């Protein structure tokens, strides 16, 4: 997963994440809010004043940046309703037996001079008897609480300014000078719980994601070593640390996100700072209506172009991250895969295409991820090969070739080919998959769309169609465009047997015999360990998802494997990363799935009849 | 005067000023109407966000940003009405036969592609009898209509950028490209009514600063040279044409003006750029709750730190400077004078002292000039020489010495000494003019100030002080039954005056007529007055006081322990000593100040040191 921390798996890392996201949200206590609400019913363009009004004043659901407007929520109360919500609850100076400087909310105070208007919040988590488990610790960003913002952020400002150019390690003791105090009574507190290091998870944005990171700094030499074992998340953070402790969360477009080299400020910090980072999640967009918007992009890129900071709110890394974590495609990706976060308002929404500009970003390589709003969106795919995820909503996609898995979600939604039905070829499998094959071989699996838009010239001499995906064909009322020849399956063990003129072969679930004949077949093994023997003719062979342990027989020269949805495909893995040789079968490995082409040479294989999405 | 214009002169360039800035503002429509008036009853710290939210929203008595909010004003339609008072109407498309495009306001816009946001007004003035006497040229700076604000800003800021990062010459082009099929209609438009080019003036702020300077540099060439001998007055402008027909007026604390040489991006553009430039008004200071603030100050000054940006907001520009024209000062200031113009807020205004910090600029040189509001100030002198005034309103003065001339103003005025009455000596004339000369001899001049403070030593035997308001009378200062007595004085008549000092030393005021002081073996003060006043010492160490126009002056008996001091003189050029006014006329040192003069007869200009004459 894009999110993988340490050796932790895929489960137990997003669990971490949720964690870390929800303690950072926390820490800002809703001051986006405003914001938030605001830019969601009127956009970044004409309506930005709307949005600004908003940011400051809130409105009937939602508190902007001014404190005590009746008419607006309590954010705050949210705020702490959410942290808890999430399993968190302040522990208070008191149960730390800390001296310093809290508020009323129970949030600390920077300790020393020149760190005055630093923030954090020590959290627990308690079991049902009632017991320490877990702390958190989230640092905030730049700004501080409703009733001394401007002064609280001309301190904080300062502090973001001496990192980029002040002492060396300015960044890197930052957490030293401003919670050197307070983390040895939390080292204290943790002790006296049964707690060690790996208990603590360190979380914040912005300035805050600077704080985690110099906190993994410090962590081996200060406080006695018990914090380097600690999780570290940061988000949107200028600075990555000199450890391999910190994972470096943010939006490729948020010129905040590693603005700084991992400390150094650059030629670079102030326009595109997009360098591959080992630390870092390198390709992850917000398409939010900055990003979309080519008025907008006439300007240059940069940190000192403030507009450019709606991709920095706090807000949308917690909506758009989370949709990334409950996607179904997050077992797929991993900590550079290119993925696109639906982020518009709602009039951009309207009619905007949510697609992977590569604006402002070094090129993306391998497949792309396009993960939708639980609204109607409009989705459109690249050339190469795309994972693009509706959610709930009527979605419309489109793609523009390759290979590529496309999930409508909940809602009607609606596949737009925008070319003639009879440059494609449609299959079933009668078990919720519909099969798109354009003139290039490129195949879209295509679930939950009901619809399938096709331009017909020569029927409607200028010209939209719509046919409905039913059991029997693509259907335009009573006029039917038929799947191609298939053999459909069962959940059980089956045996399938092509004609001679070439069939689909689904074999589902269980594990399958799928004898094909001298035609040209497609093979689609589905889960379980299927024998799949291709009898000649030129054959595909199509993986998705955790598809077992299958064997190949007859594989020739002028046969194709496709692999889609498939684990541990790297950004731009090509076969020969997963391919080797078991005795005289050459295997290719993906996860805990495989492929054996009997009888085949690793050395007979080319790269263009092997396709890794 | 600081604004003079070619070879207009003192009033006629003040009027043609006036005339720019009403134009000026005519064509941002008071777009900043909301800040203005969100900033003056909120400031710029804990009420920064109100602050903002007025200028978005307006209010019952303001219009911000966003267009048809039913309780606003409608401040476009004051614009309008304002721009009319002033002079002038708008001139519309038809008038011009000009085929481009305008909006329903009358207002040009860009006629090229990358010169769509740009906008101009074209206005005329008419006689009584409907006649065209004036066309009026107003480029607006960055934003647009309401109605499209963020996508004009757009443009206007990538046409912004350009200027300092595109093509040489981009600034001095753009309103070639921008306007220039406009500028052939208003050729045609001003010909067919009789004018030529000196019957037209051309102003904006900001990017029409830029488009001021750009004309300008294209004037000479372009549209037959007919705008080569137009008038050129351009605010907050980045950059300064190539020529020598345009008067730069900026805030030096404005991050905007004078951001680029004249067309050049160097390392100060993205700092402090107050380099002395010869087209510019170096040292004008908006004295705002930006500029006030220890905290704000902490950021460093940069056009890329959008706080500073509060110094460039033309509402701000217009108040401010209108005050400056208004100034009893005006005519003593030229150029590069330093003028500190108080800006602050109503929150701000109450607590802070108005004064010369010379924060994020070049040390400023001379005399200084600190000009208030029409509401209660606190104004702050520093050591060296200040001419301080009130205008209307309860003003508070303080000053840190030197030789100063401090105005009232309306109100009841109060002189803050910050130190004991006994330090201080006191004189006045009886037609207005309280004096006050400090331990060091220096003097100010006073006017309108019917309240002295002092810190006096007080209980304890003077651990605790008192602070003791007197009351300025005609017998001293009057506090309750004590008095603090006037210096000795003679006091003329408004007619011929033969004066004569007591040994003891007196202050000898001479008053308006041609006056004979006649000084003893005391230290005296002589004050001429106006007039043509013969002076002499009679010995001892005396004073010579020369202040406004204070006429043709014979002096007698000026030896070394003497001081001539000019205080509120014409044609002191920042930093001028005596040198600089200084010639022999035979026997005799001749100084000159304007039209007035001073004789020191038979004394050689070459035994003169500054010392002993001081240019205030
Ligand atoms: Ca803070
Ligand atoms: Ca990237
Ligand atoms: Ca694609
Ligand atoms: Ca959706
Ligand atoms: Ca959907
Ligand atoms: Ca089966
Ligand atoms: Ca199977
Ligand atoms: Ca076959
Ligand atoms: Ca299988
Ligand atoms: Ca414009
Ligand atoms: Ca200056
Ligand atoms: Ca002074
Ligand atoms: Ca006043
Ligand atoms: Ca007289
Ligand atoms: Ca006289
Ligand atoms: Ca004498
Ligand atoms: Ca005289």
């Amino acid at each position: 997963g894009v999110y993988d921390y340490k050796n932790f798996g895929t489960a137990d890392s997003k669990a971490l994440f949720s964690d870390a996201m929800a303690i950072t949200l926390y820490s800002y206590h809703n001051l986006d809010n405003g914001f938030a609400a605001g830019y969601q019913h009127n956009g970044f363009g004409l309506g930005l004043p709307a949005t600004l009004v908003t940011a400051l004043l809130g409105g009937t659901d939602s508190q902007g940046v001014i404190p005590g407007i009746p008419w607006n929520p309590d954010s705050e109360k949210l705020a702490l309703d959410a942290v808890k919500k999430a399993g968190w609850t302040p522990i208070t100076a008191s149960q730390l037996g800390y001296d310093g400087k809290t508020d009323a909310r129970g949030t600390f105070f920077g300790e020393k001079a020149g760190y005055t208007t630093a923030q954090v919040e020590i959290l627990g988590k308690y079991d049902a008897q009632g017991h320490l488990t877990e702390i958190g610790i989230a640092f905030r960003g730049t700004s501080g609480p409703r009733e001394n913002l401007i002064l609280d952020s001309i301190g904080d400002v300062i502090n973001d300014l001496l990192a980029a150019f002040g002492p060396k390690d300015y960044a890197k003791n930052y957490v030293g000078e401003a919670f050197g105090n307070l983390l040895n009574d939390v080292v204290a507190f943790a002790k006296a719980n049964g707690l060690s290091g790996k208990d603590v998870l360190v979380s914040g944005h912005s300035l805050g994601g600077l704080a985690v990171n110099s906190m993994a700094d410090l962590s081996g030499g200060k406080w006695g070593g018990f914090f380097a074992d600690s999780n570290y998340i940061a988000y949107a953070s200028p600075t990555q640390s000199s450890t391999d402790k910190v994972l470096n969360v943010g939006y490729e477009n948020d010129p905040v996100f590693r603005a700084l080299d991992g400390s150094t400020f650059t030629g670079a910090s102030v326009g595109v700072h997009d360098a591959p980072k080992e630390s870092a999640t390198d390709n992850i967009v917000s398409f939010n209506d900055h990003y979309a918007s080519t008025a907008w992009n006439l300007l240059p890129f940069s940190i000192l172009n403030i507009p450019t900071w709606i991709s920095h709110l706090p807000t949308a890394y917690g909506d758009g991250m989370n949709r990334i974590i409950e996607s179904k495609f997050y077992d797929l990706t991993s900590k550079d895969s290119t993925i696109i976060v639906a982020n518009l308002s709602d009039p951009a929404r309207a009619n905007t295409w949510v697609q992977d500009l590569n604006r402002n970003a070094e090129t993306h390589k391998g497949s792309t991820f396009i993960i939708g709003s639980d609204s109607n969106d409009l989705i459109q795919g690249g050339s190469g090969n795309d994972y693009l995820e509706g959610r709930a909503g009527n979605d419309t996609f489109r793609d523009g070739g390759g290979y590529n898995v496309i999930l409508g979600g909940a809602g009607n939604n609606t596949l737009d080919l925008q070319k003639s039905v009879n440059t494609f070829d449609f299959a079933n499998d009668g078990a919720g998959n519909l099969y798109v094959r354009d003139a290039n071989g490129g195949i879209s699996i295509t679930r939950d769309i009901g619809s399938i838009v096709t331009k017909e010239p020569g029927f409607l001499w200028g010209d939209d169609v719509t046919h409905s995906v039913t059991a029997s064909g693509l259907k335009v009322g009573s006029n039917v465009t038929q799947y191609d020849a298939s053999v459909k399956g069962t959940n059980g063990a089956d045996t399938l047997k092509a004609h001679a003129g070439g069939d689909w072969l689904f074999g589902l679930d269980g594990n399958d015999h799928l004898i094909g004949g001298v035609g040209n077949d497609v093979f689609v093994g589905g889960a379980g360990n299927d024998l799949m023997e291709s009898g000649g003719g030129a054959d595909t062979f199509l993986f998705n998802g955790a598809f077992g342990q299958d064997r190949v027989v007859g594989f020739t020269s002028n046969d194709k494997l496709v692999f889609l949805g498939v684990q541990g495909v790297l950004p731009n893995d090509d076969f020969r990363a997963h391919a080797s040789m078991v005795g005289q079968d050459t295997v290719l490995k993906f996860g805990g799935d495989s492929v054996t082409l009997v009888g085949v040479a690793l050395n007979s294989l080319s790269a263009d009849g092997i396709v890794i999405a």
